């Protein structure tokens, strides 16, 4: 957690 990859785009939630 923390971090969360989607179509190439991250996302570092926490």
């Amino acid at each position: 957690r923390g971090k969360w990859t989607y179509n190439g785009i991250t996302y570092e939630g926490r």
